[PDB]
């Protein structure tokens, strides 16, 4: 481990042999120790290796390759680390090792050898203006296979080869941490390549991402009756269906109905199952005056329109076809759909289905943004690129009897369906568990991108196929937490420490310490709570400060 060993990986006559012959290294530079800053932990002396694998040309004429960045510390804990992606990937991160949970420390700051990838395409090169911008990679079938599983496999094999070459020995254990799309990766790793990583953290995982566009079309068509006004193309303004004050009224009614169902009134719905059975906005009341939430006469700032409650109920039910078959899943009611801290309302929930209120056009993720564009180009087979101005209308005429079949369809050179290369719904985790693999999953209740109930349903099927699943896999649902972060909940936590303590040392996480990044939702300076493994919830012990984990334990729901 030295500077010369770092630069000898930059091709030359050196004996660094890559598993894939098509691996090309651009950068191999020795980096000095960066002292800690106010927002990041100290990074040690490390070797940075940057390169690309499988440089080719797609069937669309665009150049494709699988980029990687690798940082290897001089003082190394013998452990390997890969961080997951986000969105449709296409960008190469700093490769310091984000562990999620709003953490100051990075994996590299903890002396891990860190690797990262771009997914098999670049957002600067593969930006076709006739194929909905940065999702244009979906026009080439191999770029889909790289975004699905191939790129992460290839980068993992190259990273371990370089680690073994630079350190003279193989990594002891390998760990992966990803949120959203990176959470889908982590589950895909445990299923397609169980031998690669010993510990895996998958947060808010989109293990059914090709289905999010179907829910997005259902969302749009359910809320359109409540929409007020048209945009430049005559599409209803979904963002105008609910004001930010309206959403706060809804989250307040959920709080008035389900907050005490866990045994404590604290602005947190810890008994999510009891809320689904108890809450119905058509019958619930506004806790601020005891009157009913659904308006009896004309709309006021103290009531929701009957057309509004109907719309949100249909959206939360989940998409179905005329045959009644559920196309995705239903969503959970939770207080994290809104939230007012200081001046700002919570946008972490409405930004997916509705969009920003003060906008004369649609800007919801599922109406015209990246999510709807991604389904049209990357998840549907054959892909249907189009002008951006027509994506909103495409989600308005979405036929739930013809269009949902495109995520299982195959056509021409697109030899694999999107649910085949992107899906991660398998419960075949025996090979992963039996070699010592441990997996931690977390998901917020107020996640509008992916349903936490759907993650729980997968966790139930895993426990059915493999008795004793809690010995290698636990699910930690987070109340109030939005997608990956934000909302009135404890969204900050260190998940790399328990993951290491589980894989090695064999200590199962009976709970996970967590605190709130914005405690002002509850009007306090700080709030710390334990995250409990499914299906346990946090139970108040009966005395002490309600903003300290020491007064809370993990118990079965009351
Ligand atoms: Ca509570």
């Amino acid at each position: 481990a030295s500077r010369a060993a770092c630069e000898a990986l930059k091709d030359g006559n050196g004996d660094m042999v890559w598993p894939n012959a098509a691996t090309v290294v651009e950068v191999a530079a020795w980096r000095d120790a960066a002292p800690a800053t106010a927002s990041a932990a100290a990074l040690p002396e490390h070797c940075e290796v940057s390169g690309a694998i499988a440089k080719r040309t797609g069937i669309d004429g665009y150049p494709y390759e699988i980029k990687f960045r690798l940082r290897m510390p001089a003082e190394w804990n013998g452990r390997f680390f890969m961080e997951g992606g986000s969105g449709t990937n296409g960008s190469l991160s700093a490769a310091t090792g984000s562990i999620g949970g709003g953490q100051i420390a990075s994996a590299l700051s903890r002396n891990f050898a860190v690797i990262a990838t771009d997914g098999g395409h670049d957002n600067a090169v593969n930006d076709n203006p006739d194929a909905l911008g940065t999702v244009a990679f979906g026009l080439d079938p191999q770029a889909r296979l790289d975004y699905g599983y191939n790129s992460y496999d290839q980068v993992t094999q190259a990273g371990k080869a370089a680690v073994a070459r630079f350190y003279g020995r193989a990594a002891d254990k390998s760990y992966f941490i990803g949120c959203s799309e990176g959470g889908r990766e982590g589950m895909m790793l445990s299923q397609r390549f169980p031998s690669h990583y010993d510990g895996i953290v998958a947060g808010a995982p989109g293990f059914q991402l090709p289905k999010a566009g179907i829910s997005g079309a259902w969302t749009t068509q359910s809320l359109a009756p409540a929409a007020v006004g048209l945009d430049a193309q005559g599409v209803p303004l979904i963002n105008k269906s609910f004001s930010d004050a309206d959403l706060h009224l809804l989250s307040q009614a959920i709080l008035g109905t389900c907050d005490a169902l866990d045994g404590l009134a604290d602005g947190i719905v810890d008994n999510y199952r009891a809320c689904q059975a108890a809450f119905d906005p058509a019958t619930a009341a506004n806790p601020a005056n005891g009157q009913a939430l659904q308006c009896v006469g004309a709309k006021t700032a103290d009531c929701l329109s009957p057309v509004q409650v109907t719309a949100i109920k249909r959206a939360m039910a989940g998409p179905v076809n005329s045959a009644g078959t559920p196309l995705y899943n239903r969503w959970a009611w939770d207080a994290g759909m809104s939230g007012l801290s200081g001046t700002t309302y919570n946008q972490g929930w409405r930004s997916w289905w509705l969009g920003s209120f003060n906008s004369s056009a649609n800007n919801a993720q599922r109406v015209s943004g990246f999510s709807a564009r991604s389904w049209l180009v990357d998840f549907a087979t054959p892909p249907e690129p189009m002008p951006m101005t027509q994506v909103a209308a495409r989600m308005m005429k979405f036929d739930f009897d013809i269009d949902p079949l495109k995520i299982w369809a195959t056509s021409g050179q697109f030899t694999q369906s999107s649910m085949d290369w992107h899906g991660a719904t398998s419960t075949d985790l025996a090979a992963f568990r039996d070699r010592g693999g441990k997996m931690i999953l977390y998901h917020g209740m107020s996640d509008a991108a992916f349903s936490a109930l759907d993650t729980a349903d997968w966790y139930e099927r895993l426990g059915a196929a493999m008795p004793g699943a809690a010995g290698f896999a636990r699910l930690f649902l987070v109340p109030g937490m939005n997608h990956c972060s934000g909302g009135p909940g404890t969204d900050r936590f260190d998940m790399l420490t328990p993951l290491v303590a589980w894989v090695e040392r064999g200590e199962a996480p009976d709970q996970i310490s967590a605190w709130s990044g914005t405690p002002g939702y509850f009007g306090v300076a700080a709030r710390t709570r334990p995250l409990c493994p499914y299906p346990q919830i946090a139970r108040y012990k009966g005395s002490g400060d309600i903003n300290t984990e020491a007064n809370f334990a993990c118990a079965a729901p009351p």
